[PDB]
This record gives C-alpha cells, sequence and structure tokens, in this order.
C-alpha cells in the first residue's frame, strides 16, 4: 500500500505530507491527505500569470510598470535590480515563475485590480476553473507566515492540482497563452531539490515551487513519462510542531515525487 | 504487491522479467522470479575481473599479453585496437567492463587457466563465494546464444546479486582491489539507459550490463541512496519465446528500475 | 596571424573580442586585446574565493553565516533556498562559483572586511598577486552595469590570465586549499557553451565564467591538454556599442577557445 | 602558417602526416603532403560499400551469402560469429563500416565480381568518380602490409577526400542509398580516439578510419560546424622507417584534427 510508505516518510522527516496525482485514463489518482489544506506560499504565483494572460490581450506584456525601493518587501532578485527602469508585465511573470519573484508577485496581483491589493479577484479567477476551496487573502510576504490551521492563504493538493492541470494539459488558455505559462515553468529554477530531483532524468518537469515558515515547502508539476503520458503531481508538506523558524525539508519532497514515480511506471 | 506491476510490463513488453534486491537491515527484499535462470551474457565479465584480481597480486596486473587476428571472435571495441601492441591485463579488465569487450573477457578466462578454458575455473570461483547455482561453460559469444531452457551459461537474479554484494559492499576483496572493481563498474559505459536510467541522478549506480540474442538483457547494479544507503539491483530479461533474432527492450529495464525506486525511497 | 581570424570574429559577432594565453614553457603566449580593459562581470568570484581561502584556515569554512530577504539582491540560486538556515563559508564559496550566485559574492566580500564591503579589501588581494591593473568598486549586482570606458570594476586578460595561474598552477595558495578551488571551478555549472565548449571532449577544462549587460561575455579557464600539459585561456568579449540591453554571444567564445586550441595542439 | 604546425607534428610523433580539406564556398583548402600515397588500409570500405549501392537495386541487400571458415582471413569480429546461418549483403555492408569488418570487406568485393577478386571492378568505380589515383590490388590483409614506396593499394588524402566529397555531401548515389552510407558511417566503432577526439563536442563527425602495418594509421571523414557547414578532412599518416612492426600513433591523427578545427572555426 501506497499510503503506507507517505506516512513512513512523515514519521522519518517529522512533517505531514500532502500528495495528490489527479487520475488519467490509464492509472487511478494517487491522494495523500489530498483535501487536507496547506499553504499557497510562492505556488501561487503560477496561477497569478494564467490571471494575467487570461483576461490581458498579448500586447498588455509590453505595459511597462515603475514602483520604487517602498514596494520591495520580499525576496526579489529581479525587481531590485530595475528599481529604476521599471518591468513590463512580461518581465514581471517572467520573474514571478521563474525566479520566484515576491515584488513581481505583488505587482501582478495589483495588475488584477480591485480590493485587497487584488487577492479578491485572484480567488475569484480561481473560482472560475471550478475551484472553491483555495484563497488568497494577504500579500507578500504575509501569506506565508500565517499560523497552523488559519484557512486564510491555503490550498490543498486536491485542489491546487486541478487548477495546474487545466492551465498546462487543459484548455483553461489559448494556446498561444498556453505555451507562454509553460515555458516560464520549463526553465524555472528554484526547483531543482525537489520534484525534479525525485523522477528519472528521461522524464520531463516543469513545476512552481513554494517554501514559507513552520517548515513549509510545496511544488506542483506537470511531468512527462519517457514516452510522452502527461500528469500531474502536487506534493505539499509543513512542519508545524516544530515551530515558526522550522527548517523546511526538500528531500521530503524529493522522495515523496520517488514513491509516485515508481507507481506510474 | 509489487509483482502486479512486474507481471504488468511482463505483458506489456512481451518478455520474462527477473527482479531481486537483498534485503538490507531496514527494508524487506524485493523478489520476482529471483529463483528462476536467466542467461549470464556479458554480466560474468564482473566476477571474472574479481576473479583475477582475488588469485593474482597486485603486479601481475601489469603484465602484458599477446593475442592474434585469430582470437578476435566477438565485439571487442579495444582488444581490435592493440593487436599490434598487446595489451595488459589491467587494460583487459577495464575494456571487459567499462565497454563489455568480449576479447578481453575470453583472455582473462584464459589467464584464469584450467579445463574449457577457464570455464570450469570461474564457475570455481563462484562456488566459493557461496553461489551454488550460476555455471559458465562456453566462451564468448557462443554463451550468449543458449538455447531456452538449457541451463548452460546461465545464473539467477538471486545469486548474482549475492555475489555482486559480496564484491562491492562484502569483504570478497581486499580493500585495494575493491577499489579497482568498483571505480571500472562506476565508469561503465554500455548501461545509460537500464538500471541507470530507472533511478534518479541523485543516486549513485555502478553496473555491468548484458545482453545476447533471444531478447535477452541484464543489468547488474549497486546503487546508492542520496543519504548514502548501498543497494543491490539484479535485473534480468529474455524474450526466448520471441525467436533467436528478438529483438531485446532497455525500457524494460529502466521501467523495472524506476519501480524498484519508489520502493527504495 | 592568429589575429587574424580574431578579428574576423569581432565583425562576424559585432562585438569587441580579448584574449590572451600566457606562454608555456614551450609554446609562446597568444595576445588580442590582452592589455585593453573589459570588465570584471562573475570572473571576481574566482579570486574572491581564493582570497578568503588565504587569509582564513580551513576551519573558518564551516562558519555559518546568517542573512536577511533584503540581501537577495542578484540573481542568487543558492541563497534563495537557505534565507531561514542559513550558509556556511564553505557553502558560499561552492555556490559563488559553481551557480555563480550574487548574493553568495557579496556575504564573501563582507567576510574580507574592510571598507566598501570588502570591495577595498579585494582588490587589495590582487595587488599582492602583482595585478597592479584590476580594480573592484561595487558589489552585487551594481558591478556588471558600468558604463563602456568606465574603469571601475574592470581587469584585463592580461592581468586576469596571471592571476588565475598563481592561484590554480602557482603556489599562491598551499596544496589543501588549493586542490578545493581547482574542484570548484571542475564542477562549474555555468560555462558548458563556452571556453568548454571550443576545446575538444579530451581536454580537462576548469572555469569560472561572467556575464553583464552590453553583451558582456567573459570566461576565464585552465586547461589540460589529453598529455596533462596545463594552459590558460582568458577570453572576454562585450558588446557596448550595441547598447545597455545588448545580447551577449556565447557563440563568439566558443570559436575564440577553438581557435586557441589549434595552436595549442 | 599552418603548414609548420603539421611538419612540428611529423617531427614529434616521428611519423609522415597527409591532410587534405576541399575547399568550400568560404574557406580556402587545406594541404599537407595530401598528393603523396598513403596506403589505403581499411578507409577503402568506405567507397567499397558506396560501390554495391550504386550498381545494384534496393533489394540486392537482402541476398545471403554464405561462408566457411577458410574465408574469415584478417579482424572479422562480426563474420566470426554467422560462420554457420550467413550474413546478408545489408549486413556485410554494416560490418564493413562500423567495425571495420575484414571478411566483411572481402565478401563485398566478391560481390562487385571480376578479375583479382574484384579489385579490378572497384578501381574501376574509382575512376567514374574522377579518381584516377587510388588503386586496390589485394584483398584484406594483404592491402595493408605492401612496402613503403609500393603504389598497390595506395590512394591520397586528395583523392579519397573528394571521392568522399561525392559520396556524402554530393550525388554521387541517390538519397536512398545515400542515407544508408551515411548512417553506416555516424555509428562507427572504431574511430573515437582519431578525427573525432580532434573536434569539440557539438561538431558531428561520421568517418571510416584505416590501420595497417608500419605504422599506418588513417582517418577518412566528414565533419560538421555547429552551425551546420559540412567540410570533408582526410587524414592519414604512416612512420616509414621505424620497420615493419612500428607502433601507430594515434594521437597524430587527433592532434592534427584540432588543427584543422582550429582554422575552420
Ligand atoms: C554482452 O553480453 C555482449 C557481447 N555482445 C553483444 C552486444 O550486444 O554487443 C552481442 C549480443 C552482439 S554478442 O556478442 O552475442
Ligand atoms: C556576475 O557577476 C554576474 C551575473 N550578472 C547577470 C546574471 O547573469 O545573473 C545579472 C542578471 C545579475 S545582471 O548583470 O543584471
Ligand atoms: C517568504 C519567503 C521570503 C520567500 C517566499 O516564499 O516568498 N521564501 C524563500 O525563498 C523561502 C521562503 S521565505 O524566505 O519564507
Ligand atoms: C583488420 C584491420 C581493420 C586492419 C586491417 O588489416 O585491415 N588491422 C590492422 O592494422 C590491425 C587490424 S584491424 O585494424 O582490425
Amino acid at each position: 500500500d501506497l499510503a503506507d510508505r507517505f506516512a513512513e516518510l512523515e514519521r522519518r522527516y517529522d512533517a505531514r505530507l500532502g500528495v495528490y496525482v489527479p487520475a488519467t485514463g490509464t492509472t487511478a489518482a494517487i491522494e495523500y491527505r489530498a483535501d487536507e489544506r496547506f499553504a499557497f506560499c510562492s505556488t501561487f504565483k503560477a496561477p497569478l500569470v494564467a490571471a494575467v494572460l487570461h483576461q490581458n490581450p498579448l500586447t498588455h506584456l509590453d505595459k511597462l510598470i515603475t514602483y520604487t525601493s517602498d514596494d520591495i518587501r520580499s525576496i526579489s532578485p529581479v525587481a531590485q535590480q530595475h528599481v529604476q527602469t521599471g518591468m513590463t508585465i512580461g518581465q514581471l511573470c517572467d520573474a514571478a515563475i521563474r525566479y520566484s519573484d515576491g515584488t513581481a508577485a505583488n505587482l501582478l496581483l495589483a495588475d488584477l485590480g480591485g480590493p485587497g491589493g487584488g487577492t479578491a479577484a485572484f480567488t475569484g479567477y480561481l473560482r472560475s476553473l471550478g475551484d472553491t476551496v483555495s484563497r488568497l487573502d494577504a500579500e507578500e510576504p504575509e501569506l506565508n507566515r500565517d499560523p497552523p490551521g488559519d484557512e486564510r492563504d491555503t490550498t490543498t493538493p486536491h485542489a491546487i492540482a486541478l487548477v495546474l492541470q487545466q492551465l498546462v494539459l487543459g484548455n483553461a488558455l489559448p494556446p498561444d497563452k498556453r505555451a507562454l505559462l509553460t515555458d516560464w515553468m520549463a526553465r524555472n529554477t528554484t526547483g531543482a531539490k525537489r520534484i525534479r530531483a525525485g523522477f528519472p532524468a528521461d522524464w520531463k518537469v516543469i513545476d512552481k515551487t513554494g517554501t514559507g515558515d513552520y517548515g513549509r515547502a510545496n511544488d506542483i508539476a506537470v511531468v512527462w513519462s519517457p514516452t510522452g503520458v502527461p500528469y500531474v503531481v502536487a506534493v505539499m508538506s509543513d512542519r508545524a510542531g516544530g515551530g515558526y523558524d522550522a527548517e523546511p525539508r526538500e528531500a521530503l519532497l524529493a522522495e515523496a515525487a520517488t514513491c509516485v514515480a515508481g507507481v506510474l511506471a
């Protein structure tokens, strides 16, 4: 039984593990705490980019956004370099996915517009994909430091996996805009030690990671078998019992991904 | 419950699959047709080098062996290049392991001495290691085209795994000679699409492959988890029912190796 | 006579190329704009690690350095992942060389101490090696955006080649610390399409790349012939005339490296 | 210029070097002893295969050829294994190119028919390509042991290069047969340490090697620049005066190929 290995990995790493792989036409669905709530962390930046692409034409990517040093509040290796020149919506998209730039996500949230800096509009976009569970309430970096048990800024492996399936595999975006999202996730630089490290090399892997306090470590991914069969793999975890400053364990997400690959083989 | 995937792979590839992983101190042993006989093929070249290392001092590796054009009876990518210069016993070991050189193996068997060109002496070495099942009767390339049902030149995944464990992990060789065999298998060039391809990249893999007629494809390996735990993986397969000219399916060994990695994670 | 191909490559790529290979005991020195100033870019991280290694004992590499999210000011593929756990001086060295981590370089400069966050101390280390040309004035990522004609954060291929020669080939470091620098540059991950791509596969290549605005592309390397003769190859280039957003051309450095290989053969 | 490096390599490796690169539309021709005669050695098997394709229909490749153990005269790693089942002309082609099989070459020469075991027919095919210099007089392995100064079984780097140019790049064969020849040379197993070893990895290389007595070592190849520009590189060498049992030096051909790569960069 596979759920025995997941609970074994939970005990070995002193964490709570959540795994969901939507069932394909050939294989069954993998579930472990799939309907339990985990914090979004940086993984929300993937459907955030799709939200801007969905509501705006392709020419919107050339719009230049100027910002001040007071807007830099989270880890922003790209936004800190263009404070004087500004960045276009396209560059904010590239930074929000590949480098998980915090303020780039906050600026994209503002581009969604609406109350709460665009968090209300963002959750509304998740509702259009049929997801009535996830919700974003804060901006960066507050959405990462919510206490355990709090439902604000949380999703579930079941909910986030099906969202990612419609965006990459489904037609929730036209193919011209769908290709831009996939290329950003394919050249991601922040998830080399997670789902990518758990699957063999001849498996294609695109992903968007997430890390927060309380030992939070997420990774939502779309993998391709060596023959070309696509799957959706949502792996999230936290270590609330270890405290606020608990260290996240990337090895947990990598070990769990290898268990998923063994079943899909 | 892992053997359900193995039987699914046998039906998917039209082949007979044999898998054995010796049990460690923490995990149990993986077995699938583990006590059924498969053809040695070139996998016998790994304990053959260990046999030469065991019976001779380290200075014996500098002995130069000369051979004629009539000795090149099989694919010999390294021995074919030094017919004028000759090759030392050390170079014959390197070619027999890394490039699976046939003529290098035949000369090493002759260096063992005894009846049948040293095939009796080689089997005698396996008997001293506790292997009471395997047997080598022919040389290259006759040992690769034995008819199905014939027990000549055959081993079992159970037997070959335990031999490899004693040679690499156990103390069947002194550490100075143990390091030579491990380094040769570490730089193998013929098995990139088998056990190496089924395991994630952060796993260290040393191996010696084997391929013959009747769709035969073997790969004996020693893998190391990212934390440093060693395991022994013996995967063998044939497609005898498909005839003498049956094509081997390397994807079968890679898929089976991925299933093993999920259990060992 | 080799400089005819170099000027032909400059015309083909619309760039300014700088090449220098210090003369060995058998061959003469290769020079092309060798005494012209090019921007340091990330090449300064190689002698920066050597500077830290020189001034501290080997046990100093275990000192844990803590940093905040505001320190992540540039592309930092390793520093972004250990903001909560912190990184040791040894890990900062590995990240600054192999992954060209920006924040790791800034922290190592702070460990050097002195004015301007340690840029003055770094320039002082180059002066002790006989380099009276180079100079580091800013930190990451400002040192890459300097305008053309400005001497700040610039070296010359003549100067950087002799610095790299003393660190790797000379005894400017004790062998225990010298071996650490060589192994880190040998496992570099950012320069597979530059000098490494210009040399045949049987040539060992260690290097540290550098890329910035104005189409800047540098690569300082130490290569070994298949027989074991070491050489030092310093290749730098920019396209300042193309503007700030000029695209760097890695093919120029790979082609220039191939021309040098023909001479050293 | 460049011919000084060739004379430097000749004096260093104690050999006689012959290099020819047919001029392209952009580059000039490389010549060094290009019109001097070197022994064909195994390089004649490349235009030999093209000869069978040219005068025979595609169905001729399925014709089964039977042979006895008395026909195995030269190094035949593939012909030694099929002395009972026999091999088709197509299998004889694959063995003659990729593994430089001796008996495979003699059987194809006999398939050409005519006087002298088909050597007269083979030279006649070379004459139709405009080559009035080369000539084949013996079979394997006699064609390799001719004394120096003897014009039997010899070609020139100028003559063999232009033949290879029409066979691979030109339309001396229809594309249906031209693709078969190119794929066989691309999967060659006997020339990894010659022209292939002298060019960088991002250069594609197909070749057919040749080795004989008197330290003879040839390699005719077709290389492709990383952008896709094809060239023809003919490198031949012997070491007359060193005796019949003189050792061939593969490093000479690899070093000379690096000099060619430096010019074409
Ligand atoms: C090891 O098992 C192989 C020797 N050669 C094989 C190969 O695939 O190269 C064969 C099957 C061609 S063989 O020599 O019977
Ligand atoms: C080495 O010091 C530089 C790296 N510079 C660039 C990079 O490739 O990461 C940037 C993006 C930091 S830059 O010059 O704005
Ligand atoms: C919230 C973060 C600043 C930022 C983030 O997820 O936005 N994280 C990393 O790069 C790890 C976690 S974090 O440091 O908590
Ligand atoms: C048979 C060869 C192709 C070639 C030959 O004789 O044609 N030989 C040498 O010079 C040694 C053997 S070989 O290289 O295998």
